Order: C-alpha cells, then sequence, then structure tokens
C-alpha cells in the first residue's frame, strides 16, 4: 500500500489508543510514543503496536503518517522530524473521522440527544448480536478488538472541523437548535453534512423539530422522518408513563404496530428510541432485539439522569442530575422539565464551569438561569483558571436579581447543600443538579442524606 | 435505491452520467423531447427511454437527476417533489461518480482541462482506458466500451461548482490558485478543504511554482508531491528547449534517473501540465515508455490555447492562436502565456465579449485586460439570448479603451468578414489570437483556409 506505518505521538492519550487499536485491526503497522508507560501502552503492545517511552526524533523513523494528540507541541522532536521530511501530521480528531471510510458508518448528529441516541443504537445493535464499535466524547468502545464489527456508530459534533468530512452511510439529525450561540449558517452546515451521504445512503430526520422540517426539501437523499408528528414516517403513539418506565407504540411503514418500553422517563427519550428504531429497522434488526435493547437500557450517567425521589413534608421531590454547563444545554434540560412535568416547580442548583466560559457566555447564562422558579447559584468551578471580575456566580446573582423575576441564592463550593436546600423544598418540586465541577457529587449525597 | 430517472437524459452531460450508473448496475430511466443516437446508445446499455415529458414517466423512480436546462415546473420533477422523491442536480450526481472509482480530480485556476486530458492520454498509452470529464462531458478512448468501465475516473474540479467540496478523490491536483481580475482567504480555505477530502492515504499533487499553492502547502495534512521548475520541487523540469511546436525537457523524479520527454505543444504552461501528469502516472506505476508516448502524441484540447499554425503574409508568417475564454481572468492568463513564451512578438487580439450582463458586471476588468494587446479587434457582443444593455457593449468598450490614449481598438460586427479586415494590419512575426466564445469559434478555421493567407 501507499501508507503502511502510522505513528501516534502521545498514544496513551484518552482517545488516541482507541484509534490505534482500530488501525491495527484494519491491518496497518502502528507505532506510538508516550512520556509514560501505562496499561494503555501495555494493551496496545499486546495487539502488536511498537511502543516507545520518551520522545526522540527517531521514534518517527519509517512513519508514513503521524497522528498527534492535542497535548503534543509542534517542537516535539517526532513532529519536527516528520515535518522536516514532509511526512503528513494528522490531528487525532481527523484520524477518528477517517475510520468511517472503512466501516458501515452511522453518524448521530443534531444539537440535543446525540449521546443517548448513540448509546441506545449501540445497545439495540448489541441485542441483535452485532457488537458495534461506538464513539462517545472521542472515546471508542465496543462491549474484543475495537473495529472488529462492520458497524461504527458515532456522535457527530457539528462544531468539530472533521464534521463536514465524515463519510457515513447513515446520518441522524435529532434537531437543529441555534439558541444561546447565524442560524442560517447552522442550517446550511447540516444540509452540507447530509449531502456527504451517498445518493443511496439514509438520512434519519426528526420532523418534530421545526428547523429539521424546514430543511427537509433541501436534503436530496433517501429520508425517513420520525417524531410524534402525524406526518412522520415512524411515529410514537399511545405514550404512557409508569414510574421510571415509558411505554409507547411505534408505527413503521409496512409493519404491524410495535409496543415498546424504555426504562428512563421523558418525551426526549421517546424521540431517542424512535431514531434508534428507524436505524435498527432499516438495518433489518428483529422486533425482539429492539424490544430488549430499549427495555434494558439503563441510561447515560449525568445525561438527564433521574435519581429518584427525596422525601419531604407532605410528599416528595424528583431529583434530576445533568452535567451540561453551556447555556444551550441547560436551556434544553429546563425545557425537558417544563414539557414533561408542567405543573412542578423547578428548583435548580447550578455551578458555572470556568471563569472564561462565564465571561464569554455571560448574557446567555443570565437569560437561561433565570428560567428556574428557585435558583441556587454555586461559586464557579475554576478548573485551574484565575477569577475574572464581573464574570462569576455573585455577579450572575445580581444580574438575575436586577430583572425583578427571581432572587437567586448564592452558596460556596464547600457548603453543605442538603441543609441549605431542604427548607426551600416543597412537595411536588423538581430538584435539578446542573453542571460539572463539584455538581457531580451532589445528587448521590442528597439521595443518601438523613434529611431526606 | 435501485432506479434512477433522468429528466432530459439526452443532454450532453446527462447521458454520460446515466451510462456510468448503468455500468455500476443501477436501473436507469430517462425522458427526452427527442429520440437520437444518444438515447439509442443508452438503450443498448439497458436504459428505459421515454419520449416527451409527462408526470408518470417518473413513476417508480427512487431518485431523479435533473438537467441544468430543466426546472421545477417539468411535470416529472413536480411529480417527484410532490411525492418526496429526492431530486438531484446533474452536477451533483456527476460528482458522486468518484465514490465508485479511483478518482483523479484536477483542480486550480488555470490548466485543469489540458491536464485532465493529458492524464487520460498518458493512462491510455499504458493500456488503461480511463473515463475522463471535461466541461461536464464524460469521455473514454474508443466508443466500443461503456463509460465507467475503467477503475479510473479523471475529472476537472471547478472550485466555483457547488459539488466541489463533495468530490471524494483518491488523487487531487492543484495547478495554481489565482484570484486576479475578480474574499481571498475564503478561496484558499476552499482549496485546503478540498484537499482534506482526500483520505489520509490519498495523494495531493501541488504546483509549488504557484505562490498561493506554496503558501498553503503546510496546511495539507496528506501525502504530497510538489512539481514545478522550482529547485525545491519534488518533480522538476530542467533543460527545457523549444523546437517549433515541440518542447523538450528532462524530468527529475525522486529515486529515478532523469527522464527525457517531449510534448507537441509550445509554452511553459504545457511543461507544467506535463509535470503534473508525470507525478500521477509515476505514482500509479505507469512505465516510462507510456509516459513518453502519451506526452509525445498529445495534440491538445480544442480551443484551450490551441495553436492552429501559421498564416502567410508579406515577409514571413503570423502564429494563429485560438482560445474560448470569455472572462477577464482567463484572457489575462492567455495573454501572459503569450508574453512569456514569445516576448518579442506583437500581439493582435480578436475579442468578442459574451453576454451583455457579463460585460456590464466585469466592465472595468475588460477595459484593463483587453488593453494588454498591441492591436485590438473588438467584435460586437455575443448576446446568448440576452437583450442589449446600454453602456455595456463593444462600442462602449472601444471608447473606454480609446480614451486612455494607449490603444485604439478596431471595431467590427458579428457578420463581417475578418480575413480582409485583419490581413492589411498583420505584419510578419505577429501573433493573432482569436479570443472568446460565441462567434469566435468559427474564426480561426476560416482564417487558416482563406486565400488571403494561403
Ligand atoms: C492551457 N493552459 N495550461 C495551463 N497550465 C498551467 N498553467 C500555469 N500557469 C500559467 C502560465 C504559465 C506560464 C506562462 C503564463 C501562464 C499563465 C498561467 O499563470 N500553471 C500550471 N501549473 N500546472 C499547470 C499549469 C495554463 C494554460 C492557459 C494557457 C490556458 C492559461
Ligand atoms: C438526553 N436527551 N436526549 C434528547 N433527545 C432529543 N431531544 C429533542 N429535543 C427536545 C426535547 C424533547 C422533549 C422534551 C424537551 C425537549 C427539549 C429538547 O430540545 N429532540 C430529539 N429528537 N431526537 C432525540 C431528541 C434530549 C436530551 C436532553 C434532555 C439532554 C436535552
Amino acid at each position: 500500500r501507499r501508507i503502511r506505518r502510522i505513528h501516534f505521538v502521545g498514544i496513551g492519550g484518552a482517545g488516541m489508543c482507541g484509534i490505534a487499536e482500530v488501525l491495527l485491526n484494519l491491518g496497518y503497522e502502528v507505532s506510538g510514543s508516550d512520556l509514560k508507560a501505562s496499561a494503555v501502552t501495555e494493551r496496545l503492545e499486546k495487539f502488536g503496536a511498537q511502543i516507545f517511552i520518551g520522545h526522540q526524533a527517531e521514534n518517527a523513523d519509517g512513519a508514513d503518517v503521524l497522528v498527534v494528540s492535542s497535548a503534543i507541541n509542534r517542537a516535539n522532536p517526532e513532529v519536527a522530524s516528520a515535518l522536516e521530511r514532509r511526512i503528513p501530521v494528522v490531528p487525532r480528531a481527523e484520524m477518528l473521522a477517517e475510520l468511517m471510510r472503512y466501516r458501515h458508518g452511522i453518524a448521530v448528529a443534531g444539537t440535543h440527544g446525540k449521546t443517548t441516541t448513540t448509546s441506545l443504537i449501540a445497545s439495540v445493535f448489541a441485542a441483535g448480536g452485532l457488537d458495534p464499535t461506538f464513539v462517545i466524547g472521542g472515546r471508542l468502545n465496543a462491549a474484543a478488538q475495537l473495529g472488529a464489527s462492520r458497524y461504527l456508530v458515532a456522535e457527530a459534533d457539528e462544531s468539530d472541523a472533521s464534521f463536514l468530512h465524515l463519510q457515513p452511510m447513515v446520518a441522524v439529525v435529532t434537531n437543529i437548535d441555534a439558541d444561546h450561540m447565524d442560524f442560517n449558517k447552522l442550517k446550511k452546515t447540516f444540509v452540507e453534512f447530509l449531502h456527504n451521504l451517498p445518493f443511496y445512503g439514509l438520512a434519519v430526520m426528526c420532523v418534530d423539530d421545526p428547523v429539521v422540517r424546514e430543511i427537509l426539501p433541501q436534503i436530496a437523499r433517501p429520508t425517513v422522518t420520525y417524531g410524534l408528528s402525524e406526518d412522520a414516517d415512524v411515529r410514537a403513539i399511545n405514550i404512557r408513563q409508569e414510574g421510571m418506565r415509558t411505554w409507547f407504540t411505534v408505527l413503521r411503514p409496512e409493519r404491524e404496530p410495535l409496543d415498546v418500553s424504555v426504562n428512563m422517563p421523558g418525551l426526549h427519550n421517546v424521540l431517542n428510541s424512535l431514531a434508534t428504531i428507524v436505524i435498527a429497522t432499516d438495518e433489518g434488526i428483529s422486533d425482539e432485539a429492539i424490544v430488549q435493547g430499549l427495555s434494558g437500557f439503563q441510561g447515560v450517567g449525568r445525561r438527564f439522569q433521574v435519581y429518584g425521589e427525596l422525601q419531604v413534608e407532605g410528599g416528595s421531590v424528583m431529583l434530576v442530575d445533568d452535567y451540561g454547563h453551556h447555556p444551550r444545554e441547560v436551556a434544553a434540560v429546563i425545557k425537558a422539565i417544563r414539557g414533561g412535568w408542567p405543573e412542578r416547580r423547578l428548583v435548580m442548583v447550578y455551578q458555572p464551569h470556568r471563569y472564561t466560559r462565564t465571561r464569554d457566555l455571560y448574557e446567555d447564562f443570565v437569560q437561561v438561569l433565570g428560567e428556574a422558579n428557585v435558583l441556587l447559584l454555586m461559586e464557579v468551578y475554576p478548573a485551574g483558571e484565575e477569577p475574572i471580575p464581573g464574570a462569576d456566580s455573585r455577579q450572575l446573582c445580581h444580574s438575575i436579581r436586577q430583572r425583578g423575576q427571581l432572587d437567586p441564592i448564592y452558596f460556596e463550593r464547600d457548603a453543605d447543600l442538603a441543609p441549605l436546600v431542604k427548607p426551600l423544598l416543597r412537595a411536588g418540586d423538581i430538584l435539578l443538579c446542573q453542571g460539572a465541577g463539584d455538581v457531580g457529587g451532589l445528587a448521590p449525597q442528597l439521595i443518601k442524606n438523613p434529611l431526606f
């Protein structure tokens, strides 16, 4: 072949080793360097990678192409050597996208629901004995050597530079939401992405989303729509909720109605399931596998995870947890609560992540955070950053308070939430723990706290 | 998707696409106003042909391909839309073909067409028979075989086409990136993005003699082979010598002995075309003998800086050159190619503007570029179905140029006889360039067979 040897600089990095593993599976020679030996380098060695510890120019000798992590500098002697001798140096994210050229690629795109849908697809495919390699957050998983399956299922992030270079056989678009970020450019991006499908590929489009519906005429590829919409090709009807479990019937062309459940509440998960069913159906997966895959799906950790119930005087409070820390993600979580439980008062705990992000998206935070009925704003999680005046939780409290609708309660990172929050809570409330940093710890503690 | 339906399948660019899709094993139907040898040929390859347009001709199509000439009101298109059948423009489906073959995409501002054709010629000499695409038309060597039969598909890649960034080549050429006579940052990014459509194991063939290509070289994270006269080019022409219509030069390639070649077309631009072709043929494993034969017996592409030969006048002769370019930027490149190859020779240019709209839109660029000739014969605008626009015609251009004091254009009408007009002006050692489309294509053939120059 033209290129035989692929050399990874920083091969122990979090998403690097998965790529190396699948390239070995494809039958390339793979070498890699890292500052530190680890179980990751050990594993790659057993799969037939040549590993170097330390960086020196000669580690790249005989490389046809380099792949570098974001942690690698251009003055790294291996990179420098490759450049001096005109060897191509490819970013990790670009090589990750390239993998779909070698497999039946199912790209899951859209603003909201990509991760859960990717994971659901993988679950249903597994139920039909297919063991797909799937990609979430740049990490490759399967259940075996990564890449063995003919199937590769991956989140497709529209802000990644390799998005418009993906070559899927099947593309999902869950929705196109431009809020809290032109809108016209975003639509065009999705249209262009869908045109990377072959003329015989498949676009799986949520017609419940107004913007998806709007761009439907521009797609010019085989399309299957899904949603609650009456004109959707694949439809959920007879939706009923039973504690944590949602039941519904799915209508599909030239098939009898199919009754399914999913063990995670909210209309958003019906839509996730629908997208999965379109893809499983088109792939020829049995009704039995679909039912089992959906039914026994646990959820993705801290993706609108319902932790259950806190006991208070006169009833209970539903506890919800989500790691989203961008305004657009938070707004969607809140909308999911308002849609699913329109009568229930929303008590939100929010911690901003990073001062830079708080500064950059400040006005959007003021708007979105103001949608809560009760707001507890936790001190910023710095993630190593120095404070920025006028761009912190105290300022946000003031910005929101000034608007006359809501009076946020500020608290510090070392405070104990349970005694703070319990006196505020009333039976029928929803308590949302929202953010990363210190927030992840909270819901597990609340659920095992004496006060509840 | 089993059945693909073409609306206007007898169109010059439509029939080739249909033929390749048949070859790939799709069912293909198409409609056209008129039966012809074109529809007959498609029938032999298994196409179902309808004469006339009616909605039901599209019944049972999984996808439509629509000619550039045909709009949404065509009953077949309307029917497909009403029933949510995907409607693909011709240009888009053309681009799709590369996914199914070893695609060689030839991009850049200047030299795409000749290079495409040269590649095809050299591949043919090595007993390959590639399908190749020039001006949206698909061709191969020897009409026996079915378009698409070869594993190779060579095509011009035009950066202004909407499907440019959807090409999926195995090999991509960039001849040059020139923004003259027309955002520059967006243009560069477009070419970078096109090159990134290559797989990590594909090949980029880059003309480093071009400043802008050289500039973007470091952003290409793909295997690259550079070509040019530049000393640092991977593939280099040296010892360039001209012998009438024939150019000799030696080509240096990595890990190879120098290779002596000739091409039967004058000008440095054709050395560069040859170099790009040699990179590609070499990388594909084509023999030195095939390369030599392919280059040597290459005539040129019709009306792409075509040298028609010689007109006889008192005291010697006039080199007749013909080119269809009708945008200022194309004309400027032609003139620069004449000034570089023949810096001593007086340039007499016949130019006909194409369209009143284009004349209006690019007016000042025409004044500037047309003013580069030593002698200028401006022919009346070719309308191409357009109504006249006041102030945007050849008479206005004559005045705009004449007022500047350097050059005094000679106006003539579309129906005038050029030969008696031009002969008394011509002097031995002139270059006579016939430049433009419309009525211009007819001129050089007539001049060469005219008694006045016999
Ligand atoms: C037929 N044909 N073929 C071309 N091919 C290439 N032309 C150039 N450049 C050019 C050149 C070179 C020397 C003198 C003038 C000019 C002007 C232009 O700038 N660069 C190249 N790289 N690879 C190929 C190639 C160009 C052309 C013209 C004559 C139709 C424009
Ligand atoms: C885990 N997860 N999964 C999602 N999946 C989808 N969410 C929506 N959209 C909307 C929706 C639907 C119901 C209630 C509220 C909202 C608001 C959201 O915008 N549309 C979809 N189409 N296909 C899938 C899908 C969404 C989410 C959240 C909860 C993290 C945002």
